[PDB]
């Protein structure tokens, strides 16, 4: 078992590869990360391309549109409602003659089966909608009927009470020429454009929005980097295999330990080990495996069902790097000249975790105040929602000036509430602020307490 | 008395219901809270409905209105003054032909007795108002006269010196169809609209505003959730009763103690007990009772006089949850593995409270600086008012960049004041900031001091 | 001398008026403060009146004026320059027919001797200004000539190179009717209006501004509160006298002490006493005297030369209240149950003051970085100026997001500077932030150090 | 060697010039700094002149330009594209008749060789650009061709697919008259104006910008301050020489020490000395030398190749002052009554530096989260870029309200991401905030730890 203890001890190489593999993976893993950033950078530019395209589309297909008007862009009058739709209509008609871009649209029918449009002007309304507020009655069959008019590239009215929503659907193709700057072959994009005039609230206000989906592929006529990505993916598989192997060794050790604690004296009893870290030699590899598995997956099987899947997988990769980033420093610390910083973290959670819950508890009540208080005035608080948003306010500056004072002159109303709003909000800023440092501080003192001890398996060691 | 001591000790069940009741109430209480949130969520949507309606009304009845113009929307010329009024007038005339909503208005006369309008264009002016600034005199009978013109759904001038204010009052009814999305029967709303052109300042500037009151009821032709709310209300009564019972037990204990301290030796003397907490076993129940009493009340007797009363009662409920929230954790802590976090709070107040007053004292002077300084420049400081608002600035970021620098280039004026404004405001940021952490810190150290002891009835215990 | 020691000890009354006087003064002083706030509140409203008037005047006399355009309101073309001047001109002509206020203007000539205008359209230009950039020469006699055109209430061009500035001066009288709401007799205001088209920079940009001075007096035909103010002023004199008396007693004590330290043994040697506080028994009274002297002065002798003097004096009053506020708590503390909070402040300054200078020193270098760095990009840093403004940024949030990031995409220019701007600004945020808490903290620990001793004349005491 | 030890000890003068030199340099150095500020202030005004000129030029040559529109100023339609160019064109034609300034432009051809314009309307496009998105192909010869039209002071169309960019280049001369206010002779400026209509992204959006370069010289017909600057430069040389001398002495001491440690016993072994500071007696002088060398250089040899070089050199000067500022206080401290503040800094770095890396490590992972997360939503995060920008957010307020909440309602998209964005960003705010104070705190405690020891060569000293 002495060998096993030595293994647990693991510097060891110096006493003397496997580390290189582990070392390679961060570099291997680090490189894949590099590949992701490189993929990420390209995506961002192309992400950049998408952003540019979106701004343009909004400006191109939107009438009366203004920057920062997205929050409020809407129609308020039938005369108001019609003009944009006509305005939108105009763009489809006249695009080749006015746009600063070169777009081509053909076929591409949606979204119900068949046929061509390119874009279909659709109308959705209740199959039956007798609405008579004057006599406080209505009679409704809420089944939604969709009437769509087809427009082929080179004036329809729906009753306002009737409208549920109006959409305009069309597709435009364009070449991504910017690629030439990054020494790449221009891409072939197909933009699916959806303009929605939403009347689902039947509020007299109809917000209008334009959204786009982008399908990207190689042009009609045409590996290097792709091959490199494939090699990177293969390396990741090797790293995952190495992790599985290490995991197996750890499991054997556990069996020895499970056997060992029991085995020597028919020995009892099992120990949770509390934090028992350390922690990462095994936990980290699995996460890495998850990150590794994900990359292959994004590159592979559900990449044949693209968009959400690609993005989600990327999120997993991030955990590995910082974990990937994190592991290296700990490996990197090499005891970090005795690893003083590392020890500091562990003590706090035990006290902090208990501390966190009470704080959440103190917080939960604070959060509820928001639910009751909010409805009467302000938009910041209104749902769990903003109530989550406030939580930002107490910790940090940006909120405090704007609500606390903006609120006081107020929308107001209710003399008591104005009395009420100060009474509570004011209460709110203070309690956490004095406490929070202490929780960090008391822990921080505790860390100092961790430090005081700090400032200056066991049996096995003794035996050795 | 040993039994009494055991009762004080109260884990006890484990030594062994009542806890379940107490337990039920938080769940019962927690559920009512859930009901409130559910009520709160519905209200917010409906609160949402109200917000939408308000924005729409402003846009609908307002001419030249702009978003964020509420702060400044006003008339400056008689030509200016007339146009909106005409503009407002137009809306009443032409609403059925231009609005994206379906409104019906009938009868509903206000606000002096009689009759119909629907909306009355009223004029208020001084019975006698000879105003002659050219000769520095005036002769006034300030009794206000109200002339109202009635307009029945399908050009009047008042002297500018004369105007006190002009109002436009009218009611519109509409069905709340959005309810269908939340699977509810559409509601019947009556919006009371009041547009005010306020000349009370006789400043040459007439701010114009539009406000609405909403009366909500079931449509003309038509329990589940209501029944559930009733059941919840009944449960609350049971909880209140349980609290009264517990309170009675506590009182009996107090009599024993009042009797006991005196009784054994003709014993003296009474002890305040300082904080004596703990604290919540009795204090918490009463608050809960207040919250419980309030819910029934909002649901019940002064709910037959609706609006302010409903809102105020909700505020009371919040105290119970966080208190409701708070109690559970303490109950929940079950000593919290020795309840270390809980102890921490108590020591500080004793020192902190003393600390808070001095700070208020340091603060009171700081606040006064604001009253004298403010009038000359800036709008942020001007009344107790903003002076309260500044208090936000020192603690948190949002204020500091905007005033301190915006002020320095300044509206300015007075070479000394510009010298003056920096001299003091600059003084202001520093003193609290170094101190405040210490007050938390010194307390925090004190908490550490609380901690240092921390880091590691009496007679009765000894006897036991 | 024992009696003298007892006097130094001063609770004493309880051992047993003078305190009541001292007590009266804060109340007396507190009341005067109350009077000031009352004066301050009235002034603020009237301050409110002034603000309203200013906004109105700007809107009234300004063409193309927009809110928040004050920062940028200016003319850029001769066609541009003329229109406002004509526009301003129009207002004088047509005011009685378009304004929502009632203004009367007569006589009131300015600003050179004579005569009437009411407002004079003045032109200032260099007596001689041959300016020929094409041949890189000029010949100038910088003496300024002022040509003014007089306009009597019921098209002049100056060469652009020629212009130094153009002003429009006129006076308008109006009655302050709002006073009626606060149950006061309307006031008689005379507004002196000055519109300036400033070409002193000869930059091609001419900023245009409108400013007003307000002369306030009783109407032509017409004590209570004034009498009360007078009584308050008299009380203040009594308080000052009491302070002088106390000061004399302190001086006698000092003579005893000066005599006493020397006298007993031909005794040496004098002690500075370091902080020797305490501190306020004498320091506070003098400040109070300054505040007291100032109030009488504002009310009295240089109030016959009004405006700056009135405002400056008010500033002095503030010191007394907070000092007025401050003294009471210390008196109020009555040892504050042993006055623990009070002791805390003293230790820190001794270490903190030393700390403050080094910090200023660390800061001075930080500030210089601003002077060199700033000119190239951004407006925030540019002069001592903004450089003062930045100092706000490090401590508090509002600055950090806006410059640090806004700067990075940047106006930029200079590849190194973009490298440069991050390199230094980034350096800037960190150094103070870690340190500052420590300075408070290290002091705060020191306060704890103050606390550690804390947590738990001499000869005279011993003798006693 | 005793003398050498005494030298190391260096108060010494009091035991007793060289200090005066050192003293002179800060004053000498301080004065040069003063000169720089004076130079800096003049530059800023002139910097002010440049800013004014830029705003004016933008307004003057820009059509439809709006303040704060710089971020977005662009053309979207050929009809849109043409108008500004015509608009810009108009300004060159009509400037003498509309501008509020007096500009003269002659000769000054750019930027390819020859000849006159003054401004050349240039067009850059691909030598060959067959672009056919409809058939997903293109055929391109990316060599850029530049066609420029010359316009001599008293309608050309390029295919949109074709455009790479269009520029307008012209020069204007003007006299800087404002100088008269600062009692200086007006300067002769030549502004090189470049307007760019950038189509390099071929995105359908063409951003338009105007930039200026300023060449400044004395007018055609015409030392004091220049002589003074020269004297200052000479003084700096003397200071540098003094530093070299001191450095030589230090080197001799090092030889003695290098000889001494080895020499006495054939002695070993060399000590790094860790921080060994102190530190500045030698390090500071060299930096000063760099600052000193730079000033002469800016004034001298590469000043005959002006602009970037002048600015960069200034940056070096700043290090000396704060270093210049810093040294004096340490010299100034004169042990600072035992120099307690100075000691405090040293201990922390040893622990802090280790702490900083781990933090960077914790941070590096945090930063990566940004790269993956950002692309989907928001502009704040998008590149290393903003990811750097976020780092501002956690420490300070301005960021936290705006992203955290603005993000939550969101651009959004992806139900998981909305789940995702909160899950991580929320994670992000907390971890550093509790930790950071501790790192300062734990160090701060450590500083206290530094303090605890604090609160209360060797061999050579002993010998002495
Ligand atoms: C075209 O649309 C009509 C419905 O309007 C549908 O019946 C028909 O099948 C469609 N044909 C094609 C080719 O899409
Ligand atoms: C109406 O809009 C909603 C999104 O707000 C969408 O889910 C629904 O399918 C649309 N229905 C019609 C008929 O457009
Ligand atoms: C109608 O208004 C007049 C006052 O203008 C009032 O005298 C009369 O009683 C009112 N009648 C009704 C039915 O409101
Ligand atoms: C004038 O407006 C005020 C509110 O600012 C209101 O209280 C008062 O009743 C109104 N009077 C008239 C005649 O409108
Ligand atoms: C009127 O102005 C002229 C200068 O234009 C001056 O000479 C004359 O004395 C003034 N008279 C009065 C009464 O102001
Ligand atoms: C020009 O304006 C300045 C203030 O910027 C003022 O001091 C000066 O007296 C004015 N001179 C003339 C002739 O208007
Ligand atoms: C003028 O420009 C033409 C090109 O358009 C060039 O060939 C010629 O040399 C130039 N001459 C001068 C004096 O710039
Ligand atoms: C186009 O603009 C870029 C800067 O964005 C510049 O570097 C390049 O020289 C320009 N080329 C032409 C032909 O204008």
């Amino acid at each position: 078992t002495e060998e096993e203890d030595l293994r647990r001890r693991l510097p060891c190489d110096k006493f003397r590869r496997k580390p290189c593999k582990l070392m390679l993976q961060v570099v291997k893993i680090l490189v894949v990360t590099v590949q992701l950033i490189l993929f990420g950078l390209s995506n961002q530019l192309v992400v950049t391309f998408r952003e540019e395209n979106t701004i343009a589309f909004r400006h191109l297909f939107l009438l009366g549109y203004s920057d920062g008007s997205d929050d409020t862009f809407a129609a308020y009058t039938q005369e108001q409602l019609y003009q944009a739709i006509f305005y939108a209509v105009d763009q489809y008609l006249i695009l080749p003659e006015i746009s600063l871009g070169r777009y081509a649209y053909v076929r591409g029918g949606g979204g119900p089966w068949a046929n061509g449009s390119a874009l279909a002007l659709c109308q959705r309304y209740y199959h039956r909608g007798h609405v008579d507020p004057a006599n406080d009655t209505f009679d409704i069959d809420p089944r939604v009927v969709t009437d769509c008019i087809q427009v082929d590239p080179p004036n329809l009215t729906l009753k306002f009470h009737k409208l549920i929503n109006v959409t305009i659907h069309f597709q435009l193709k364009t070449i991504n020429l910017q690629s030439l700057i990054n020494n790449e072959i221009p891409d072939c994009y197909t933009f699916s454009i959806l303009i929605t005039f939403d009347n689902k609230a039947h509020s007299g206000r109809i917000p209008i929005r334009l959204e786009t989906k982008t399908h990207i592929q190689e042009c009609k006529h045409p590996s290097f980097r792709l091959l490199f990505d494939v090699v990177v993916i293969l390396t990741c598989s090797l790293s995952f295999l190495l992790c599985a192997r290490s995991l197996l060794r750890g499991f054997l050790l556990q069996n020895e330990f499970v056997v060992f604690m029991w085995r020597r004296r028919g020995r009892e009893i099992s120990l949770w080990e509390r934090l028992e870290f350390v922690n990462g030699w095994y936990i980290l590899l699995v996460t890495s495996d998850v990150l590794t598995i994900s990359g292959t997956v994004m590159k592979i099987g559900i990449e044949a069902k693209n968009l959400a899947s690609y993005d989600v997988c990327s999120i997993l990769l991030g955990t590995s790097t910082l974990l990937v980033w994190v592991g290296v420093i700990r490996y990197l610390t090499f005891f970090h000249k005795y690893n003083i910083l590392i020890a500091t973290l562990r003590v706090a959670l035990p006290s902090v975790m208990r501390f966190c819950c009470c704080v959440a508890v103190i917080y939960l009540g604070y959060c509820f105040c928001g639910w009751i208080v909010l409805g009467p005035y302000h938009v910041k608080f209104r749902s769990l929602s903003m109530v989550s948003e406030c939580l930002f306010s107490l910790i940090n500056g940006d909120d405090m000036f704007v609500t606390f004072a903006a609120m006081q002159a107020q929308q107001g109303h209710s003399s008591l509430v104005w009395l009420f709003s100060q009474l509570y909000l004011y209460s709110f800023i203070s309690l956490f602020i004095y406490m929070v440092l202490s929780l960090f501080i008391a822990l921080i003192t505790g860390a100092y307490d961790t430090i005081k001890h700090p400032g200056g398996e066991l049996q096995a060691y003794i035996e050795q």
